[PDB]
């Protein structure tokens, strides 16, 4: 028994408890929301889902009947990355990706690396990105590591507001040659 992930499109009235309660657990800081209420975490959900396309939003993975994390497929047209001198260069289909497991400590072998086979197979065969653009704090290396491992490609560093962001880019055919199309990790 190894991990086989399902996802579906996240539902605020009834994931709101369990995705307030992930982003208050202590390994989920570098979503910036441990001290958020309900009605901010709601407010997160809604507005992650209010582009006009409706390839974006955020999705609840599912392993067993039960929640294992979310995951946000976004616009980078609407994300810190479209900033003026960000040095990110927009290409069509490009989607923004964020990660938040659950706040359960028990898991098999190799659950974080499962969960991004899926997402990326989502977001390439789903949602039809041609490439998925992350920007995460360059202080991250559990996010670096999980970057590495289905090939994304370190761009630059490029600064915000008291951190620098790490700007890192997975084409289709990368993450194809990386991962033997979404089978295993580099």
């Amino acid at each position: 028994t190894t991990y086989h992930f399902q996802s579906r499109r996240i539902d605020v009235d009834r994931d709101l408890e369990s995705v307030h309660r992930w982003l208050g657990h202590p390994k989920s800081h570098y979503w910036d929301m441990l001290n958020s209420s309900l009605a901010d975490v709601e407010k997160l959900i809604r507005d992650a889902g209010a582009d006009p396309d409706p390839r974006f939003g955020m999705r609840i993975g599912y392993f067993e009947g039960e929640r294992q994390f979310l995951f946000e497929l976004y616009n980078p047209l609407t994300s810190d990355l479209a900033r003026p001198g960000t040095g990110y260069v927009y290409e069509t289909g490009d989607i923004g990706m964020h990660l938040l497991v659950s706040s359960s400590e028990r898991r098999l072998p190799g659950f974080t690396g499962a969960v991004m086979l899926h997402i990326m197979r989502t977001a390439f065969f789903e949602a039809g990105a041609r490439r998925v653009v992350v920007a995460p704090d360059v202080r991250n290396a559990d996010v670096q590591r999980l970057n590495a491992a289905v090939g994304f490609r370190v761009a630059g560093d490029f600064p915000v507001p008291g951190k620098t962001a790490r700007l890192s880019y997975c084409t289709r055919e990368d993450f194809a040659r990386a991962t033997d199309n979404g089978r295993t990790l580099a």
